[PDB]
């Protein structure tokens, strides 16, 4: 799949993750997108995380459709600078 | 392997995650299902965890039964969205 | 490589880990497996973690040991049950 | 890939997480070793983690640069224990 399309989807799921935090949890933009990448790449901190059913239900759907995007496209990664 | 046997397997997995921490850690259904998919994806919050021994036990169980599943569950995914 | 040997060498991995949480952070036998299995599994809710130098140190040597170890033996357990 | 040049990848990205907490965050050497080898492997216990936005922007960068090429490390050193 060419790296150049896997880019783009993982960008998308990091916008997705990030306005949805940052409506439904009410934090910052910046901590939206942090947020976002610690979980998509399953380091879940938890120093930021859902304190609402809405929030919790978003974060499952995150889960689901970033963990995978976002394991592509560091692997696809590592193909260029390695 | 069929992709939906696979979603079956992940699915009873969740139920048995979910159930699981409600009945032994009492927390809500709603907050437990959202800790099965985050211990699942092996992300981690930690909002949420075991305070009792055998909800230890159990986590564990549900760690090695669920961390593959899930895996599994989320490539054949990747399969179908790309 | 045969699943019986995958399955001794995640068991040493248990043992190493468990025992030391034990005798270097003072955790209970109990808390100290459920620890272990938390953090190869790369879980890491953080309700338990090192509070001291040799027990970093020494979470550092689990981490790079166990992760793969267990990642192993996860997908072969998988081919088993599946 | 020569796993001697992946041993390499590793250890600058250990450089490069451990020295940047450091400086960035302000937690000790040792610490700092133990968040990098704790975030790269997606463990994230979460009892460090940054609280300026400049260390959220490089926590990012260490997740992107650093798990896929922990990944592979750990995987070339299973080879050669196994
Ligand atoms: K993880
Ligand atoms: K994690
Ligand atoms: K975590
Ligand atoms: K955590």
């Amino acid at each position: 799949v060419p790296a150049t399309r896997i880019l783009l989807l993982v960008l998308a799921v990091i916008i997705y993750g990030t306005a949805g935090f940052h409506f439904i949890e009410g934090e910052s933009w910046t901590v939206s997108l942090y947020w976002t990448f610690v979980t998509i790449a399953t380091v879940g901190y938890g120093d930021y995380s859902p304190h609402t059913p809405l929030g919790m239900y978003f974060t499952c759907t995150l889960i689901v459709l970033g963990i995978g995007t976002f394991a592509v496209a560091v692997e696809r990664l590592l193909e260029f600078l390695i």
